[PDB]
């Protein structure tokens, strides 16, 4: 490998089996993405066409509220993965802002490659059904704590 | 045979009669009136409910003893307070029916036997999941705004 997908490989091994011969095909989907902070991935209006896994760094969602100012929505460090999900799903203008906050190594991929990696490799639907549970029980506290 | 559920799992996966018929004996029947707490800020969460008929909603009460209700759930939906679920742990957060509902439940533990039993079902969740995070992303944007 390298130690970006390597980095992918070992997180996906944490929750399903993967041999060496998906650990290729998997990676080559998967794009290097280095980028220094304050580097804007994504702007609200932008059709979305990636999802980004983090190997280092930090990346913020965010977007511009009526009064022009910046309000974040959530983060995305290590081994999280980050995109505007319903921009995303829906092949659609994104209502967020995706941001580097650190420098960062990301690895991307889009969402057709996605849904070809999902049929060629089955058992990746375990592993992100493990990290959208994962992201959403985040999402629903990050809720409550956006209510207080 | 939980109808309901079936064909709602259909819509995202393909599911043989036989292991239909394997994952419904998972699921437990609920009925519940409307206004019934289903779990409370601090009790231990085990279980995940999807909705056949009726709402339900998640909520917290602030440290004025306030409300703040945060998520719904209508028909063929899910709702648990995720986190507690996934940890098997105390909640954050209220559940608590909005109309009458029929309910079928499920324990973290079941759940966890069942995705093993039946690994078709990871699919169904990645795509329940997926979209419950999308939809969680915009509420927190709608939410600052409208």
């Amino acid at each position: 490998s390298n130690a970006m997908h390597t980095a992918l490989i070992n997180h996906i091994r944490k929750f399903i089996f993967l041999t060496d011969e998906d650990a290729g095909t998997l990676s080559a989907f998967f794009q290097l993405k280095k980028v220094r902070k304050k580097e804007t991935l994504l702007k609200t209006g932008e059709i979305c066409r990636i999802n980004y896994f983090v190997v280092k760094g930090c990346l913020r969602l965010f977007f511009i509220d009526e009064k022009g100012i910046e309000q974040t929505t959530q983060f995305a460090i290590e081994n999280w993965w980050l995109s505007d999900y319903m921009a995303f799903q829906k092949q659609q203008p994104a209502d967020f802002y995706i941001q580097s906050v650190e420098n960062c190594e990301l690895l991307s991929i889009t969402y057709t490659e996605q849904e070809n990696l999902f049929e060629r490799i089955p058992a990746l639907e375990r592993y992100f059904r493990l990290v959208y549970q994962k992201s959403f029980a985040a999402a629903q506290l990050r809720s409550k704590f956006q209510h207080m």
